[PDB]
RNA sequence: ACGGAAGGGCACCACCAGGAGUGGAGCCUGCGGCUUAAUUUGACGGGGAAACUCACCAGGUCCAGACACAAUAAG
């Protein structure tokens, strides 16, 4: 469905928070055995992955999600890769740089449960 | 200080009178020596002793570096 930017930010916070909580899932594969499993409570796809395959398989998932099922896309892909800790480490200061990842699942909320209920909601409609 | 000038004790780790002996024998056990891949080692070691005790040998295994720092990395 249509994607705004605030939620697209505040989801990309909710992996940098959730983060903290030791509970993500970074990369194509962690994210679908996070998801065969019934372990992701959050699923984070990204809208610039050149490789359509891997997403021609999640795409046909995502059209029809299971009971268990909450997906959300993000814009780019460094920087869901940065928010995760991978792509970029930057603070006021201080600067580390990666490589972006593609998708990215929830297990743990924790730091963030209202704001991945508030995401998961809003994405029902 | 030192005496190997002399004088006393005062003693079965000294001598008399003995007693039992040991040293000779086989076996035990410790020390040295030689031999050994090693025959662990101190000068009784609570040192009793096939694993353990092993501290010595012939080989087969693990586990290394706090960290800092430069590349890689999430496709």
């Amino acid at each position: 469905q249509t994607a705004e930017v605030t939620i697209e930010d505040a989801l990309k916070v909710v992996l940098r928070t959730a983060l903290v909580h030791d509970g993500l899932a970074r990369g194509l594969r962690e994210s679908t055995k996070a998801l065969t499993r019934g372990e992701a409570l959050l699923v984070v796809l990204v809208s610039s992955v050149t490789e359509a395959n891997i997403i021609k398989l999640v795409e046909g998932l995502a059209n029809d999600p299971e009971n268990k099922v909450p997906l959300i896309k993000v814009a780019d892909a460094k920087q869901l890769g940065e928010w995760a800790g991978l792509g970029k480490i930057d603070r006021e200061g201080n600067a580390r740089k990666v490589v972006g990842a593609s998708v990215v699942v929830v297990k743990n909320w924790g730091a963030e449960t209202d704001e991945l209920s508030m995401i998961m909601e809003h994405f029902s409609q």
